[PDB]
């Protein structure tokens, strides 16, 4: 007795669902993969020459498969009805009111997907929740399925967290450090788990596939994300200590990271981490711990967010202090709005928070990013936006007549700008605030040109 | 300790700080020449004395933090029916996290870790960095909680009387 | 299954009277009460019982040596018993987690191990106390881990509702009997066997059966409700003093509501006894351990109010005696925690005496039943200088500045207050902490006393 997945439906065509299913289709030519979404313009973009997200290599993966065994559709109902495997990869926004307001994930879209699946399903199907931050997701799906049975309907629920990082999604999906699958410790659960393993074994060695139960799967993802965020907050805390004592956080990070028990990754100090994963993940971990009467664990992990918030505030107040605490009507260029390089995603970007701190001081911001759409920047910063915010088409326009240049995202193009040209047209003193350490090694040239260079973790 | 000889014979790195003066660099180079009898040159890092000491204080604290972090997850595992050794395996297979120093325990000891974090916290308070101080203090508070929770599990299992047992 | 031999481990205020009544009502059952305390056992076998309970002497002497026995041979009484009661004391922990609050189960656990060591075959083991705190569970824990072939021990909970001073009346006509046992065939068979004992004199409709935890929780809660009524009326007594009302009149108006009831509304210097304070302390501690802090601080108020009532009475005494009691003689009438017992555990008289001693008062303490050595122990060098224990109440009042009534012994209402006033120092004060002199106020004022009482200005 086993189950072979021949048709996959993925509900959610976002940063998780789109790339993941495109790689599955690419690696499994005999499996039909249909990605569905309520958002019609997003589906139309997936079917166009201009994809709705920017991921290096994604266009090539999509175009090698689309229309052969990879499909993007708004017909959610028919995709479910015919699927052997249904992924749920939707967003779980933070509650904006009620218990856990601003902290706890809202499961309403997961629950609506589960209800929609029952409505449109007959026979046997595997339903797998796949997200970067699963918060009681498998349990809520099972609760709906347990309460809404039909004769001969047999739905299995798996957890399959997604470990990809945006901007490296395709490389991460093709060579994952591990694949994590959680399922019930019953004959039915193990048959479903094996079926999903067989999909991944088309390109992932078996020794890199971990199998467990659904809760251990979700807790492992929640903890792993928090460990990553903690490394960043830890090295950022050291960056403040370096600034206060004359050390350089990049040199300290190198010495730390050469301990093979620590490792040398995720030790790059920055204005602060962003993205839809880390802050949401730690907030939900803290909230969960409070609900379980584990306040010591809750306040332990809360420090990861408190440190990130302090790192952002400290960076902004250095900018304001350098401008002698009045920035009313001063032009300031913001270079980089995405939460990291090589994506157009801005969710929880530090650039949003730095911009708002400067807007509260009356700065006239000119914002340039090579990939973030103009309209997204307007939405993220929302009358005050109308008065203070300009979206520049190129970085020289943003810097023309500026008092300060603030680098918030580590796009490689920023280290190659014509900084002699930028200096000529800035007001003096002309400041560069490197919130990403991308201008390291240009410091002598920039000082010779005449800039005041300030960067995180060095004074 | 316990692996001193192997650690001394094959260190991950040697860290030497000295003044950024001609005399300081002559001294640094003399000490480098000792270690180069058995340590490859690419594993010897040289810096100034403060950066050297700060790097050690921070590196020790990162190690202590990994333990308190996995110990905090161990309490969450006990409360929810998961197994911290399995969760640790899943975490440690991320090559950006690494798989070392994720062994949950009654709590870390030794003459290094607690003293190191306490002095780091004290230094931060003296420099008017209270946010950094309370960030690192959690490493100690979690370790103290881990020990207390273990003892009270023992006492609870003995039904809260241990007199003459 | 018919219970024919009963062993009770613990010959105290609970074990002694309960088994004596069982023996009285069940002539076909051999009842053996055992204890490690040899002098206590010898007293139970003597013409002078080790505790004072009205009517107990008559009950014991009609049974002792016929089907009621008191012995130090714990091992053989267990070995032969069909049913073993455990009625031992669970003192509050004096160190460690829950110090001063949580009950120490070490004696319950030692009894459970001793029962396993001396048992074969089938026995029912029943924990009986006024404050059971996880007692049945800890006994089961021991039995479950120490099995023998053909050994079959059943664990029941059977909390004791009697109040001291009315033990015999309460045991013979209980408002209800509460038995907890497992919801298994074996548990229900054991429950029914214990029911069959009580049905010799208790109507079946007054016997409640449930599981062991519900039984213990019900007792913990019931004790706390009773204590709360006392603290509630004592809190109103302070408001009465502050506003010119009389708490006895207010209590009457309150108690005529049949939804409130008219019992346990007698304001006092404060409740005492080994039950109420221990019960609330353990309830609060349990709630904190279950992450129920709102419930914990709700019940804590019962104790805080009781402590406040004692402090307020004591400072009223000092205020009335011109803000100073140094070198003043004060008679303390009543040391037991309530009338008709010699028991002093948590008696308000202890606390009142200590407050006055710390202010330099010379106490002359009289109680008709509390032994002299017990008073010395309860108040413990300061005792040597300041405390005298009198043989009669007129000697305690001889040359006194004030008389403080702490226990509502009926004999206090009938004292020769004419004679008492003559040899007291003047002005002569009476501090009635029990409302026992109500209605004598006119006669006492005419004699010349200054009377101050709880719940009236
Ligand atoms: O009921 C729904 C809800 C949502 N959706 C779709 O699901 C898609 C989700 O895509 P997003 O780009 O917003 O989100 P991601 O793919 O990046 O998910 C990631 O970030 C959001 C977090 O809540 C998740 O934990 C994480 O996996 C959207 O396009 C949305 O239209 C549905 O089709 N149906
Ligand atoms: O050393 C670092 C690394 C990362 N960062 C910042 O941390 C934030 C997160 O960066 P990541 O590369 O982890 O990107 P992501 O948020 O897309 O992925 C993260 O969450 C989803 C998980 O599945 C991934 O495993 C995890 O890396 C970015 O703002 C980044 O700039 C640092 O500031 N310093
Ligand atoms: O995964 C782990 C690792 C370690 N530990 C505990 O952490 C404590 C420290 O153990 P270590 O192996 O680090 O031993 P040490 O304290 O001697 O060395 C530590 O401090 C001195 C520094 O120079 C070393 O680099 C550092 O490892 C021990 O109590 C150990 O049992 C864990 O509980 N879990
Ligand atoms: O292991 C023991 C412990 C105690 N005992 C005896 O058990 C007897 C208990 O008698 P006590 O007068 O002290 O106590 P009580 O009968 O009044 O119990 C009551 O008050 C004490 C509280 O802890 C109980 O909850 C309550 O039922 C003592 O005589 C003691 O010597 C044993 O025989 N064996
Ligand atoms: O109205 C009252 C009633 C009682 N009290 C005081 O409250 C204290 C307790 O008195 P009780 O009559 O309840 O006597 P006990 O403490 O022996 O019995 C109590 O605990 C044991 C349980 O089994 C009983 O059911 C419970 O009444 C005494 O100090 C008494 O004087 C008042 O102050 N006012």
């Amino acid at each position: 007795h086993m189950f072979e997945i021949k048709k996959i439906c993925c509900i959610g065509a976002g940063y998780v669902g789109g790339p993941t299913c495109s790689v599955i289709a690419h690696m499994c030519p005999e499996i039909r993969v249909t990605v569905v979404d309520v958002n019609e313009s997003r589906i139309n973009a997936w079917n166009s020459p201009t994809l709705p997200i920017y991921e290096p290599g994604l266009k090539e993966v999509v175009e090698s498969c689309r229309g052969k065994n990879l499909f993007f559709s708004t017909n959610i109902d028919d995709a479910i009805k015919e699927a052997d495997l249904v992924f749920i990869s939707v967003n779980t926004p933070t509650k904006t009111y009620g218990m856990g307001k601003g902290r706890a994930a809202d499961l309403k879209y997961i629950e609506a997907c589960a209800r929609r699946i029952v409505q449109n399903s007959n026979g046997y199907k595997i339903v797998t929740e796949k997200s970067t931050v699963p918060v009681r997701a498998a349990e809520s799906i099972r609760r709906i399925f347990d309460a809404n049975t039909k004769p001969n309907l047999n739905l299995q629920v798996l957890s399959n967290p997604e470990f990809l990082a945006e901007g490296t999604a395709i490389k991460d999906l093709k060579n994952p450090d591990r694949v994590l699958i959680g399922g019930d410790e019953t004959p039915e659960g193990q048959r479903a788990v094996q079926a999903l393993c067989a999909v991944y074994e088309h390109w992932v060695p078996r020794e890199k596939i971990l199998t467990t139960n659904t809760w251990s799967s979700e807790l492992s993802k929640l903890a792993a994300n928090a460990f990553l965020a903690q490394r960043i907050s830890s090295i950022n805390s050291i960056s403040a200590l370096c600034e206060a004592t004359g050390a350089d956080v990049e040199e300290v990070a190198t010495a730390i990271g050469m301990d093979q028990r620590i490792g040398n990754k995720f030790l790059k100090a920055s204005v602060g981490f962003g993205g839809s994963c880390f802050q949401k993940d730690v907030l939900n971990l803290v909230y969960l711990c409070e609900a379980l009467n584990l306040p010591e664990v809750a306040r332990y992990w809360q420090q990861v967010i408190d440190m990130n918030d302090y790192q952002r505030r400290r960076f902004a107040s250095r900018i304001i202090d350098s401008l002698f605490n009045t920035v009313t009507d001063k032009k300031i260029a913001i270079l980089g709005f995405a939460f990291k390089k090589d994506t157009g995603d801005t969710r929880e970007s530090s650039s949003i928070y730095i911009s708002k701190y400067l807007m509260d001081e009356g700065a006239h911001l000119h914002i340039y990013d090579p990939k973030v759409p103009r309209e997204q920047i307007v939405v993220d910063l929302s009358d005050q936006v109308s008065r203070l915010v300009t979206i520049s088409k190129d970085p020289y326009e943003a810097c023309d007549g500026a008092h300060a240049v603030v680098i918030c995202t580590e796009w490689d193009m920023f280290k190659e700008l014509d900084y002699e040209r930028i200096h000529k047209k800035m007001l003096k003193p002309a400041f560069i605030f490197d919130g990403r350490r991308v201008l390291d090694g240009l410091h002598n040239e920039l000082q010779t040109i005449g800039f005041q260079i300030e960067t995180i973790g060095k004074k």
